[PDB]
């Protein structure tokens, strides 16, 4: 069978009652809520640009305090020039980035324009797409009129902004205009991800043309017709975590399948981003696995890098309303942009697409057995729990979690352990689980078998967590070999039976 467990049709999904959208101490809203109307471009609030240049807000490229002379005036002069050759664009970007003229490589940008694109596609790029991108970038002070707070470590805070505002900001990131975000050995913003796109232009990987095609598809779409909706970014930091060994909650339902993807088959569900602690990972440099792919096909995710500080162990980032602009095939070395995608998601009463994504970063384990250490299992349980918990929401109102082999592959996670950890965390948060094994049918069967075994025997979250502690002590703590003598799921079956 291609899937096992509860039919996916029985899982809860959004949208199938939001309070009034309003700014407050914990919610920054950058549009006029009284004028928010379906199918209409939102109006920025306030009407006139207001600047904050300090350690708690984004340092805007258009700030009168962005100096070198006015850097914004220099950016305008540099970018309001005809581009007919890729060198023209490199020279323009470097005019206001002189210190990086010998450090930043533009080989991928030159190769994309001169060596990947046919003549007609290159002419379209420099006659239409790039000039339109410049104009929306330079419109920033009329679009993004309200200071954007940094979502700093330990802040529980939300930002709601328009897709149009995000497009203006991302066009600035493409042209590398955000100040104080470039130095390798920086103090300010050292705990924040890269935002400027300069590393997208470097090197000769065959992945870069696919990344550029995916992003130019977005830029062509949102400069041609302004998107009309909103996106919310919420940093969530929890302090009260379950006492996992004493948790009496039962397991929830499971649908597990080796076909499908989180973003296509988990529509309306809480979609997990297998995130780097610097959210978005290598999206605008070299990475191209699950997180980077999602950030490329839903580029509004990328702007989280402008204002989201690196995630601590008890935090996540929740993004609601991003739109899918591209379809793709493959991943990593086989990733290819396929075509433009028309997103058919409904919008909620805040005009946000009904798409909710949570970024939770797994640990990277240099040694396979490290992840069975109780502190490390508890860390991952609490990270998933923070990503799944919605304080103040009834369980009947929570969609299923759509996830998969979180932290596996490069970070060395054990898929069978990580699956059970997510099942326990979802159970504690009172959510069902939809698990995509991405081609691995044996893993599907194994996860299903363990899940049904535990539920039919009515084991609680705590019952299972104590079995994980026993596995560590019996098979991992005093193991001198890189691998344990008995695997986790066999151990659990034997211990219970
Ligand atoms: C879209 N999509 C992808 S592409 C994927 C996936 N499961 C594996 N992949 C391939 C990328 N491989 C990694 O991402 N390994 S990892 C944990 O990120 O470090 N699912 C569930 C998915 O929906």
């Amino acid at each position: 069978k291609k899937w096992l467990g509860t039919p996916i049709e029985e899982m809860r999904r959004m949208p199938r009652r939001l309070p009034l959208l309003r700014p407050s101490a914990n919610h920054t809203v950058t549009i006029r809520v009284d004028l928010l109307r379906a199918g209409e471009v939102p109006k920025p609030f306030p009407t006139h640009y207001k600047d904050l240049w300090d350690n708690k807000h984004v340092k805007m490229p258009c700030s009168e305090q962005n100096l070198y002379g006015s850097r914004w005036e220099l950016i305008q002069t540099a970018l309001l020039n005809k581009f007919t050759r890729p060198q023209n664009l490199k020279d323009a970007i470097l005019k206001y980035n002189v210190a990086y003229s010998k450090k930043w490589d533009f080989t991928a940008l030159i190769d994309f324009w001169d060596k990947v694109l046919e003549e007609a596609e290159a002419q379209h790029l420099y006659q239409s797409i790039l000039p339109d991108m410049v104009k929306i970038a330079l419109c920033l002070p009329n679009i993004c009129t309200q200071p954007i707070p940094l979502l700093a470590a330990a802040m529980n805070h939300s930002i709601t902004m328009s897709q149009e505002q995000i497009a203006s900001l991302l066009a600035n990131a493409f042209f590398c205009t955000f100040p104080r975000r470039n130095a390798k050995m920086k103090s300010e913003y050292s705990s924040y991800p890269d935002i400027n796109f300069n590393r997208l232009f470097e090197g000769r990987s065959s992945r870069k043309p696919e990344k550029l095609k995916t992003l130019f598809c977005y830029f062509r779409r949102v400069t041609a017709a302004a998107p009309t909706g909103l996106v919310t970014f919420t940093r969530q930091s929890l302090e009260d975590f379950p006492e996992w060994e004493r948790c009496e909650k039962p397991l929830t339902r499971l649908h597990v399948t080796y076909e499908g993807t989180i973003e296509e088959n988990g529509q309306g569900m809480l979609q997990v981003d297998f995130a780097n602690r610097f959210v978005g990972g290598g999206v605008t440099s070299a990475g191209l696995v699950q997180e980077e792919i999602r950030f490329l096909i839903n580029p509004e995710l990328i702007i989280s890098r402008l204002f989201t500080e690196v995630l601590d162990h008890n935090e996540c980032l929740i993004i609601t309303g991003t739109e899918q602009y591209s379809e793709y095939t493959g991943y990593a070395e086989t990733y290819r942009w396929s075509r433009s995608h028309e997103d058919g998601s409904e919008r909620d009463d805040w005009q946000r697409r009904c798409t909710e994504i949570v970024a939770i970063d797994a640990l990277h384990f240099r040694r396979y057995l490290d992840q069975f250490v109780p502190e490390k299992m508890r860390r991952e349980l609490n990270k998933a729990y923070c990503g799944f918990l919605r304080p103040g929401v009834s369980s009947e109102n929570l969609s299923a979690v759509a996830t998969g082999n979180w932290g596996c592959g490069a970070f060395g996670g054990d898929a069978r352990l990580k699956a059970l950890i997510q099942i326990l965390a979802a159970a504690a948060a009172e959510r069902d689980v939809v698990y995509f094994t991405f081609g691995d049918s044996e893993l599907m069967r194994d996860i299903y078998s363990m899940h049904i075994f535990l539920t039919e025997r009515k084991l609680t979250v705590g019952d299972v967590y104590k079995l994980l502690l026993r596995y560590y002590n019996e098979e991992c703590r005093n193991c001198s070999t890189p691998g344990p003598d008995i695997k986790l799921y066999p151990f659990i079956y034997h211990a219970v039976e």
